[PDB]
């Protein structure tokens, strides 16, 4: 069967911690006052929750209320514990309170207010400098959560809230996030199609923080090349074929050979034979001002089949692509 894998950084962060930190099942939720918050308008409804703009009437400050659909027990306590563990971290959305919603009878997470604009609204119109600036801000959030033993598992433009006027960013929606435990097998039904790493697409369960770095690479490629999404799969199978048309099939077969993965036979009729394309193939007159040799070298080091080979968040922050960003 498949060969095991371990994260190359922050491997044992949870192993050393007391069970209070990662044993989310045993966590006792401290309930706040639901009457402190007045719902103003519905912002959206996802598969697991309904999000509202609200006002905290105790300070007249705007907040965001996420009312969880009754789905699915353990998933609720996991999100709460992850949010509390990460509270105060750089560019991590701040959980202000947890109240019981009087109508749904489910937990309602109250977050600090962020502008009602996600990164998908802005990321195709940024300058070269702003792509570098906001990528560096996202990396601060990812290194913080990975250093805290947590993988986000749903990095995508909709999960980055941005206040462009104020040049501030927050990584949101920790509902798919999980504690990394070396040797643990995880569910591959995470992340959004276009941001799923090859490990998920080939059903390799012993993945780690590096999944978030593939998803970040997909966002970078979509920004510098002005191509939304970069890997445009029709379904989870064609998603891997779209990746293989760029990265090539030989390195895909080397990845599956290394981890002793048995590729779904559904792929024998659709994968074909593809050579790796040079990143310059995606440059054109409309995106050339966003592309530099440093951007392509950085992207190349994120978009790798082998999850163990990708840059970590901290190594990514060291890359020359960010030397122009003011720190
Ligand atoms: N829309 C919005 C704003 C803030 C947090 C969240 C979230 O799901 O964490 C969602």
């Amino acid at each position: 069967g498949p060969v095991p894998s371990r994260a190359r950084v922050y491997t044992d962060v949870n192993t050393h911690r007391p069970s209070e930190y990662w044993d989310y099942e045993s966590h006792v939720v401290e309930w706040g006052n639901q009457d402190d918050y007045q719902l103003v308008r519905k912002l959206g409804r996802g598969k697991y929750s309904e999000v509202f703009e609200a006002i905290n009437i105790t300070n007249n400050e705007k907040v965001v209320v996420k009312i969880l659909k009754p789905v699915a027990a353990a998933k609720i306590k996991r999100e709460i514990k992850i949010l509390e563990n990460l509270r105060g971290g750089p560019n991590i959305i701040t959980l202000a309170d947890i109240v019981k919603d009087p109508v749904s009878r489910t937990p309602a997470l109250v977050f600090e207010h962020v502008n009602n604009t996600d990164f998908k609204q802005l990321y195709q119109t940024l300058t070269d400098y702003d792509i570098r600036f906001y990528m560096y801000e996202i990396l601060k959030a990812l290194d913080y959560c990975h250093s805290m033993g947590i993988m986000h598992r749903d990095v995508k433009p909709h999960n980055v809230m941005i206040d462009h006027e104020h040049r501030k960013l927050r990584l949101i929606d920790w509902g798919l996030a999980e504690f990394y435990h070396p040797g643990q097998e995880y569910n591959v039904r995470v992340a959004s199609r276009y941001f799923k790493g090859p490990e998920l697409l080939v059903d390799y369960q012993m993945y780690d923080y590096s999944l978030d770095m593939w998803s970040l690479g997909c966002m970078l490629a979509s920004m510098i090349f002005r191509k939304e999404p970069f890997f445009h799969g029709h379904d989870n199978y064609d998603q891997l074929v779209r990746i293989a048309k760029v990265l090539g099939t030989e390195d895909l077969y080397d990845y599956i050979d290394k981890y002793n993965i048995e590729l779904d036979p559904r792929f024998n009729d659709i994968l074909g034979r593809h050579s790796r394309k040079r990143w310059e193939r995606f440059v054109h007159s409309e995106n050339q001002h966003l592309v530099s040799p440093e951007a392509l070298d950085f992207l190349d080091k994120l978009l790798r089949y082998d999850h163990q080979s990708r840059l970590t968040a901290r190594e990514a922050m060291e890359h020359p692509y960010f030397y122009t960003v003011v720190k």
